[PDB]
């Protein structure tokens, strides 16, 4: 009687929420994707940094060190914080997003399909 | 002797209603990380960009002093790397932040009133 | 018919039970995600500080020596540069974020529907 249209309804709304949270969890697997993509960037950003900085204060102390040699001639070492020990590390999730998308493809074969 | 197939019913739309809302919870949660993921890395992004101008000024500032000092010496008797290129890129997931916002709240159409 | 009813509520209760398994897993995955998201941004943000001290460490240093040479060749015959110590990287902090999606992963355990026969 009533009992098959309760089971329609249930069927309906259980397939709609699936599709609702297919939909949410392929949304979160392009934020953590573009969140993996750009925190890498500046990752390697900065470690490019660190490498050109080391390189400019490795070349001044070097033209410093021989200007206080030639003051020598005409009337102690100049030594810079070494910075090049500082690196920025990466993430790795891609395993965690590549889930995120099966479990939203996987999630077609929890839909019902009722008996007629 | 339908009864057992109503309170089944009863148990499954409960469990169901209940499990919806832990996800709508769930999704909620995932959004806020990712809003605080998304500040925080934008900042982090800005606090490297203005790092690496107010380095290029100060290498500027330093290689103009240091060819001004080497040509006081001659009369008493360097270029240095750009660092201006590095560029920290910042993140936008407010789009996937929304759809999941979205999906908490529209979720709630999805809850059963079974019928009598 | 009350064959059909009751295969029906059987089919139901396994797709809902399958759903939610999916759905546990998919939380634990998002979980994971943010943590090690969390931790590489807060090291990578020590790491910017960490420099942004040694740098202005630096500067002074250099400032200072390049001072002394342009009073020695003063002698012989303060001009200062840019403070970056104000440059901060802040640090992010979802553990209530991911402690809560660990949680609701574990309580949907109570939402599955059990051996009905
Ligand atoms: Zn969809
Ligand atoms: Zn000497
Ligand atoms: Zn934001
Ligand atoms: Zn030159």
């Amino acid at each position: 009687n009533v009992l098959y249209e309760n089971q329609k309804l249930i069927a309906n709304q259980f397939n709609s929420a699936i599709g609702k949270i297919q939909d949410s969890l392929s949304s979160t697997a392009s934020a953590l994707g573009k969140l993996q993509d750009v925190v890498n960037q500046n990752a390697q950003a900065l470690n490019t940094l660190v490498k050109q900085l080391s390189s400019n204060f490795g070349a001044i102390s070097s033209v410093l060190n021989d200007i206080l040699s030639r003051l020598d001639k005409v009337e102690p070492d100049v030594d810079l914080g070494d910075i090049s020990g500082i690196n920025a590390s990466v993430v790795n999730i891609q395993k965690e997003i590549d889930r995120l998308n099966e479990v939203a493809k996987n999630l077609n074969e929890s839909l019902i399909d009722l008996q007629e």
